[PDB]
């Protein structure tokens, strides 16, 4: 891949005692992007050939996958970011009903993904083993992961950097 | 990939009492297009290898799999956007038989998507396990799914999205 | 990948009660390229690991499977494609003993590629059970196809396709 | 991929009763990449876990396969193209001790490549089964190909292309 | 990929006795991106498949894949480059508070990613096998590695690297 | 990929007794790009499942993998082109301390890379087999190769490649 090949003319700079957020969000938004490039499909890339279930149930390792995960971390970031992409673009150029609108919209989006999240990864964290008792799988079995440490940090890294994203995000969005 | 690379002439906004929709529609397209490919080869990409079959027949798994998933979802999906992105392009630039007949098109053919899906997956679902009693699957067989939930979800998504393309889309067809 | 990055003059427009067609054979050309490479690698990409051949006899998948797909769909399609395609960057400029034997190249290599598609592929379909009685192969023996349906369904639309293209073709070769 | 994104001012056409072949060499160009990346990795790209041996031999599947394929079709022809390739971008513009012999380079190599090829692959194909009596292959053993047909068709086509490639090459070669 | 298609206009060169550090630093920043996309997923790209653990435990690959291997090299470097790379965008150009601290950070990070390391990688060194007395792990097993040697010498490599990029970083920032 | 989309300003030719070199440079430079990535991860790209070893020792493969292959050849290569490298963009426009350190750079670069290799790969060869003895290598046991033929050609390429890409870099350097 390769994203964004022509900024230039950028000599305008700042002067107030505000608008260091559009710095800081914009450098969050290219950050966050080759954050995840770089990363993408290289830690939860793998992981359908590394959730092995102790058992000889046909099928359980599919089932308990889904079961512990629906869908996994990546993706809701991938969401989380492209619905707090768009007023990205917007902001791009501003002097001259929506533009602050966009501001409040990034600040909601961004909340709601962690809510959300911490409602599915309870303990924000990553269990070595989840077992499952699923219907094919017969009894409670066990069901590994691989690299959880690794998920983890990952998760730890995304949301502090929602945290200060919505907290410039609305601290210039409190200008009143 | 890299999709669109030359968009800074924009100034010339809207005044009017519509042409709302425009703005909508463009960016539900932009949208879908990185909706798609952002998880494009990553929910659906997957599910070949995935399709379990508890049985000791040959072949059964292509059997039942063909059987249950002629196409998949995001195929369908792909489709429906391609047939609905020739309009798009045509309304890039508009003022000076076709154009509202372009309108039109990208109405009817989202509708037309939106049923014979609903014809195959009916149900607005995804199976935990489909049984299967093919000719050489020698008797109804269990054949298993990963991630029904997850498939689920995106396929909420997608169909509302529809939805919203299409209110939009014939809302300014609508003017009289 | 990517393929197309530079269109952007393109204002002047037919006036004509012709070279409607230039329109709809660009629109097919940039279109089956889509179409394929979204789907390229995707249905017929995984077929060597999916033609199971009841049996215990060494070899005879193999055997089989070039016995009933000496060549898979997508190829025959690929090379209709580019003997398609010289044309195409032809036709890209034309206003000023070739021009007009480009358009009738394009008719009649589209029509060779049915033929002798349905020379071999007889009855446009996707048998869901291929038996072989080759050499290696001890008796008639079961050889099975993965997702027959789906293969026949991506057919019907690039058959179809090639009727259009074809039809629009010779309808503006036919000016007399 | 892509390759070739800028040529639009080529309204100089020749007049001559010659340098026609230019037009059919850059255009046998041009087809032959098309032609490679299309079916690149998509005939010889699988050759690995194709060439079943049977057997019980350890690695006997790899003693085989570099024995009768030291190397696959498609990288003589790699390279057939890219020393091949070299007086082409020569060649993209002349008027005004190397420029014909640019030419009788390109006639060369392809000779050498067509000659050294048909030492390799003596009778023009691609055997349906190769046995094999290796060091470690205990016996003569059995050792399968895929898809021969298909390769066998490629490898026409190409040898085809550089008989005519070299026809026009040297038909204006030979202009004394 | 391509990275970086635009750098023609850079006549001015230095004259001072000093801003030999922004070459070599520019260098060593195109150098490590070189150095890490063609060895990028080359090297650690592999190590999933090549983690043997001499057992019959179900998991305990995962287990201690996770147990010794939390992230791989490449990620601690693939970040410490792009902490250390949004200096880099800054420097592109400078004459006319952040500027000098944006050498500072440079510092202080790739400092920061050396010291975590060798808490981690202690002993500058990849371990030719790594037991793994784990809870499912049932008593100390063995637990294989591929390329111990290879992954140590990158190491060694970028570790060198980082000292020399801190060394001139710093002393073109120790100017007073 | 695609690497270079920018050469059309080159009308100025030599016209001295020497600066044939750069011609001869350049191309090589070209070429090997080429040359790489046309057989990139298409002759070593393979050899990680392609090592068989003759035992029920469990990972004696990756043992007597890193044990004779630390490293691939490719890799050497690899980094001998990129040190080989910088001195490229260099000579990119030269006219008007280093120049010619270069040039000397990029000689004594190259012979390193001959004479450890040939330290590495003594013989210029690829052994059908390799036995092992290692540790867990419980005796002397058998570890195969595939395509040995193949990679000994290619390597005796690029040795010729680096011996001519000296030649003419140092018949230039030896101007007085």
């Amino acid at each position: 891949m390769d994203w964004g090949t022509l900024q230039t003319i950028l000599g305008g700079v700042n002067k107030h005692s505000t608008s260091i957020g559009k710095i800081w969000l914009t450098v969050l938004f290219i950050f966050r992007i080759m954050i995840l490039v770089v990363a993408a499909k290289e830690v939860w890339g793998d992981e359908q050939a590394d959730f092995v279930c102790n058992t000889l149930q046909p099928g359980c390792k599919n089932v308990c996958y889904d079961h512990y995960f629906p869908i996994s971390h990546i993706r809701l970031w991938a969401l989380q970011l492209i619905f707090v992409s768009t007023p990205a673009l917007l902001v791009a150029m501003h002097v001259a009903w929506t533009y602050t609108s966009s501001i409040f919209f990034r600040v909601i989006f961004e909340a709601a993904f962690m809510y959300v999240f911490y409602v599915m990864y309870d303990g924000f964290s990553m269990q070595r083993l989840v077992k499952c008792n699923a219907w094919p799988c017969p009894n409670t079995v066990d069901c590994f992961v691989s690299r959880p440490t690794e998920k983890t940090v990952f998760t730890v890294f995304m949301i502090a950097v929602s945290g200060i994203c919505i907290l410039l995000n609305v601290t210039e969005l409190s200008y009143l």
